[PDB]
């Protein structure tokens, strides 16, 4: 619950321009893949500008271009082999919509009474509109506030009956049809995953190499394990990333985080379920709790979201990305319409530059001590050795922490302590090398199995030099055997003769 | 240059709603007064929602409604006497504009050559456009970048001649006429204050009770003292607030701040003179340097800036205001078009709620020690006593620090250490009670002169109880004699019998 | 239980000699008054060398020279009026002695059996010796160790019977008669105060102006309140200083300290009741617990204790005094035979110089923060204001903290936070001005009653200048009204015109 | 110059007795070998009680029993092979003595004039005494103080002539003949090493396996390198330990420490060259400077020094040893006559118990951070890895830090950071395994050369279990390759199957 991040901003960093390669940044970028952001040329353009994880939802599109979207990613990877992309699938989850209307548009007047019925075939008007949530009367109570069309109107519940509720319109607006609805401070009793979603996961998501499931509208730890149950050993290697989008998720965040492999701060329902002035508290709290537990967090950030002119970001967009990095997020995220419809590459480019600037101003010594003093006394041998690699790297100004890991556990322990240098994770597991992209500062390279540790080390050293991640005269940290008995930390200096 | 702010966010603060009165917040709100935000009813509505300082520029309007704007403020004050409003005048300062065009619109093509001439009567086209800055050739050099129409196009200087320069258009766009221009990393050689501005200040601003002069485009300490020179003893009591809007101001910020009474982070030129990814560094650095020197800072924050739908703020708008408060700003500011054209009261209302939430999450003990460890060893008797009032107030959880001051110096020393409670400043100087609103947490009340200190204290105590600033059983800190020999700090408990 | 003290030792302090007046030291000296250390000339000599409290026990001497000792002190005071001496009476308390012997000397052999009988008239030998403690069989158990003649022999209890116990001699030595005895880890069931002691207190100690009662062999909080009970309102103003001399006192130290006005670390029984290697832990722990509670502590320190040559102290004697000051003792003490028989003035002189050196090396800023972080969150208005005086004095380098107090409570709160400067306590109570000498750094001056606070302040200022405690250009802290409502802290600068 | 040591004393440690083996202590004991402390039975008795380094001076004795003293040590080692003893030779160095007297005793009277002549054959009286220092007139000046017979008399220099000086006796005492002399604040111009000492070193000290040379009366860095020069490659592996015994050594301590392998605080001349009240400052400063540089320090501590009764230590003796350990000394030392003449084994036994108690109360986490924050930013790879072993050992509560080193450099880097557990140093160099005993907490075991690192590790593990230094279920730290490229830190858990 207690938070801190130490920045050290100099006049020199403000004036001297940055020419560091965008992909060397520690913060990773989740980019939602839209219609235009799919030309194999453009995904490569998006890779060069700093995308690390591809995000998609099967809410729209075909089954034809859903997998036409896959192979275009899978071939975009082959045109840039030094970049291993994560694949995240966003579930639809529970969702509440209004019904259809006689005029297909009504002008609800402030102070008027509005009936909400559960018969979804009822064609409504300004006096009575259908709601897709059949259990709406059994969930809300008199005094509860119902939001319609992204909170365009708020309705206070006056009466609850078996098949309908009666509300008072609190503000006058004009509504379309099939608009979204929100029930602040009310638990939605809908199945966490659909039967469409379940087979989209079990038979199409997992065979195509999907690594993350962003579970929409997670409200309890049960929802997480219910999902993990039905994925089975067929999907035992996929990371479940609950999306906290309402009060229920925030109330139970600790136990949801316990069952989770990460957290995603989605741009969407949370803006309507919580007052806007309290959202920034939730974002900062969730990032802190994820940082302390070593769990990765993805934070939605606005960037060229609305442009009625040319693509130059607003000041609030810049500080939103910068402060999310300073708050301690592993990934910043470009959402669907935030690619601007037309400028996805320019948006991720600016985001990468902001991440580099925010990363360069961090006092990593102070950040490390802050983490150490916030984590409990009984840490394991594995965590202590991972701790020692980070502190040794900072003291000697090492260029890399090379972590040998097969399940990714070693690299996650190191990333928990936020080193200033890149964590070069070496794995023989294809599932591991595309699951660790969600952690800040971790760059993975697949290696063969049944190889001596020392051979894998200097082979990583050679390709680190090839990728300009380390030069001659540098020191790098090598850490392996974390599983033991074999927990080990080495310093080796880059030479060649 | 080193920065830190300690937040303590709890789940309870996220869930429990805030019903604290908006005007009890510590962060103050500078609200730019526009056309519609002038109904005496609406300024009172703006006062209730949390305005503390009124901002205006004489760029537009008449001389008739400029003072029709004054008395409407001066009578809005009389309808809410517990709120003493500051009055800030924004100067126009140096300003660079393009010329007029034959078509009054040109489509400059990327890669084409564009001549910029100093003959402002020249009616231009896509090959040659006039620039109002007559000394443009003598200021920019080959390689300098010239921005037109809020950075809609960027032109690299290829040739400089006596009366014109030749540039290469770097991106294709369509321009209007009389559009603004920016010269990044180039000092603009224009008079800091006009002769229109000078007489707007000396003969209309100072007789109407203007307290702050926001000097646009301050580039050096000379600009500040040149302004202070020409205001004379007629305006010796007005605070000069330089606006840092380009690289030159940032380069010389320390010496500009030395000659200043405060700083204003304006929404405008700084977005074009500095790369967007580096603006957040400048904002945070300037706030830190102002905090360490005890100088107030006003930060522009976006809130309901663009609405093509109903007035609900974006997430980036919320975090922008919240993080500006957490960064340590004395005032957040609503700019002209950010009142939304139509929703100024709702914007300041949300801002006040955000300030209250951000203020309530601050760890004031940690913040106090952070300030103390960053300020130099040789502090004066006056600062030490002001320091003692803040620490005593936190330890005993006092409700108020009552500061008796005539020049405002005592209250500024206390505000420098950011107490968790309100600073109730008592002054006999009308100039002082409307100059201290720019400091965070300071609320002023005018008192009569030639009054015993003890009588002024309990009289402030009584009206503090009347304004719900303190109740029976509370402790308050009384601090006076700061000028001596007379530097004094008292604790008194609120009783009545 | 946690301890810390920050020293800052420079090469300059090691080389440059100290010429500061000995009586300006902050650590005070308790000096036991012996036979030769009683010439009115020598007590004045002892005053000049740094005595602050006179210690005596009525174990020996007459009733004639017991009060002949008083008036010689009371007239030694009149020859040096700037020094108000405290008067401490040491009670005898429980005490255990062996019996008389046929040869009046026995050679107990290691491994032999030794009977200890309760019949004190029995004239003993190497097989059976009487013990004055009649309840010895009911207190010790088989396995308990009995010490004789300052631990010259140790006897393990083998048998306990009604009127005797049987022990095995563990080491061979030769014993006199009427030698002391100790029962480690066994509670002694003897009355805490005698009927001789009780009337020595109620009818001779309190009428002669005795301020402190050093209660020998305190084992429980009951012993303290049993003493305080029988002193009554006739002695309600005398400070009870328990002497912790065995395991029982250490076990119950917290509750003994709660009922106490201070603690005395006596040189004596504690060396035999606890293993020597564990005594330094007890001394440091008790000093820390007294420091945290604001209770004064007196620590016995060796200095010219054994001299078979001329009076130059050993290195262990020097570090013992120096580390006791660094551990945080309010007073260091010269015991009876430690005056060397012949050199009391030289011993207190060296002690004063050691205290000055140890005091000058303390980092008072670090010490203050260490105290503040160890004391609980809910401190009172009085303690917070006393806290503010100490911190203000350090920040502005004030020469004095002038505390106006009648019960001494104000000065004790200030002394709890160990300021680097002298605490000048002003009281109208004769009992208060001679009770506060036990606190470190507090120098008292008696003032008249019914005087305005401001008049008392500058009158103390004038005599502070007369005593070279403050000069022109100095700042001093004035603190009064601590009782309210009236809690107040002032800074005044020393001028005269 | 800044000092700190964090103690955590509990009531439980005061009451619960210690049964830990004495040789498992971290502080090591230098014991001066005297006449009686030489029975092969008694040196073994001294080993069991905690001796780690044997100290001797060739000032007395024969050449026959000087080496009869060696082989008795060398065979005492063979009766306890788990204890490798260091051998320290104390040089005589510069030394100043009075002459012979007609009565062989004079009563110098305070105020009388005393001539000191350089003709050492002159048989003197109370008017004129010879001094062995021939250059005495050229070293002291009028106003200098000359000390005779352990400071029994002090003489202020009144006149300096070619072959004599005239002094005024400042105190009356009776002197023997050939008594020592001291010249406070005056550099003694005598050869640092004699020709007797030089051949005692080059032809008898180094062939017998002497490891440390305690150079008496070191006054400059030149003295250290002049000694190291004349030892040559024949003694390149011997550690030179300057003895700082006068003002000159303290003035130049930093540069003396730079050329040194350690420091010894000798009991002797320093008590006369510096005022007693300033000696504790010098001891604490020198220990701090040695701690920060990683250089070992030996501190003389009093223990059963004077006993006119049975051997129970005084309180000042106990705190002297305990505070020396808390100050941060690597070794405490029993000097010649401090073995009591009769009780050397009992004195070292009590010292070991005191060291164990003082060591057990140290807060090692706080001590480690204190060291880290006092050492400069640019530390090497070797020091960083040694740092990581200590912090990892504390976090996981490892039982041992096993250091593989041949020159001892690895173990010294680890000992610099004062781990709570034993440092088990493994070396193939006989010179290294008997030089590292001077560092706190380092226990050496000789191993064969040309052995794989992993084989040496678990072999040390097995004999660690045999010596009760580690049990099953423990974690130990293994650190090797510190020379590279090969700097390495491992954690291994103790199992056996
Ligand atoms: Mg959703
Ligand atoms: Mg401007
Ligand atoms: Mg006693
Ligand atoms: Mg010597």
């Amino acid at each position: 619950a207690s938070m801190q991040s130490a920045a050290n901003i100099t006049l020199r960093q403000i004036l001297e321009p940055n020419n560091v390669n965008l992909r060397s940044k520690k913060t990773h970028i989740v980019c939602t893949l839209g219609p235009a952001a799919k030309s194999v040329e453009t995904l490569v353009k998006l890779i060069d500008a700093g995308m690390d994880i591809c995000r998609f939802n099967f809410s729209h599109g075909s089954h034809e271009d859903h997998k036409e979207m896959f192979n275009n990613v899978l071939k975009a990877q082959e045109l840039r082999p030094n970049c291993l992309l994560g694949m995240l699938l966003d579930t639809k989850g529970p969702e509440i919509r209004t019904g259809f209307l006689k005029n297909k548009e009504v002008h609800l007047k402030e102070g008027s009474k509005l009936k909400l019925v559960t018969d979804y075939e009822f064609l409504g008007d300004e006096t009575c509109i259908a709601c897709s949530y059949k259990k709406l009367p059994q969930s809300v109570k008199p005094g509860n506030i119902i939001l319609i069309a992204d909170g365009s109107v708020s309705c206070k519940v006056l009466e609850t009956h078996e098949d309908h509720v009666i509300t008072e319109v609190l503000n006058s607006a004009v509504i379309g049809e099939r608009k979204n609805m929100n029930l602040p401070n009310v638990k939605v009793d809908l199945p966490i995953i659909s039967e469409k979603d379940k087979n989209d996961i079990l038979n199409f998501a997992i065979p195509m190499g999907c690594n993350f499931i962003a579970a929409s509208f997670i409200q309890s730890a049960d929802d997480v394990r219910l999902i993990r149950n039905l994925l089975g050993p067929r999907g035992r290697h996929i990371k479940i990333i609950p999306k906290i989008e309402n009060i229920e998720g925030i109330i139970h965040f600790d136990k949801i985080l316990a069952e989770s492999d990460g957290i995603m701060i989605a741009r969407g329902d949370l803006g309507m379920e919580i007052s806007p002035e309290k959202v920034f508290l939730a974002q900062k709290l969730m990032i802190s709790k994820c940082n302390l537990q070593g769990k990765p967090i993805i934070t939605a950030t606005q960037m060229l979201e609305s442009m009625t002119k040319n693509p130059r970001p607003t000041r609030a967009e810049v500080t939103d990305v910068a402060n999310a990095v300073l708050d301690g997020t592993d990934c910043v995220m470009l959402s669907g319409e935030t690619a601007g419809g037309k400028f996805p590459v320019e948006a991720v480019t600016i985001m990468s530059k902001i991440c580099l600037e925010a990363e360069a101003c961090i006092d990593y010594k102070l950040l490390y001590q802050s983490l150490v003093n916030a984590i409990e006394t009984p840490i394991s041998v594995q965590e202590a050795v991972a701790r020692s690699a980070v502190e040794t790297a900072e003291s000697i100004q090492a260029s890399l922490i090379i972590a040998l890991t097969e399940t990714g556990y070693t690299a996650r322990l190191i990333a928990k302590y936020k080193p200033s240098c890149t964590i070069l994770a070496l794995s023989a597991s294809d599932s591991t090398v595309k699951c660790l992209n969600v952690h800040r500062g971790v760059t993975c390279i697949k290696v063969g199995s049944f190889q001596g540790t020392d051979i894998v080390i200097r082979n990583a050293i050679e390709i680190a030099k090839q990728r300009n991640m380390a030069k001659v005269g540098d020191s790098v940290i090598a850490i392996h055997g974390i599983k033991g008995g074999t927990n080990l930390m080495k310093v080796v200096q880059i030479e060649l003769e």
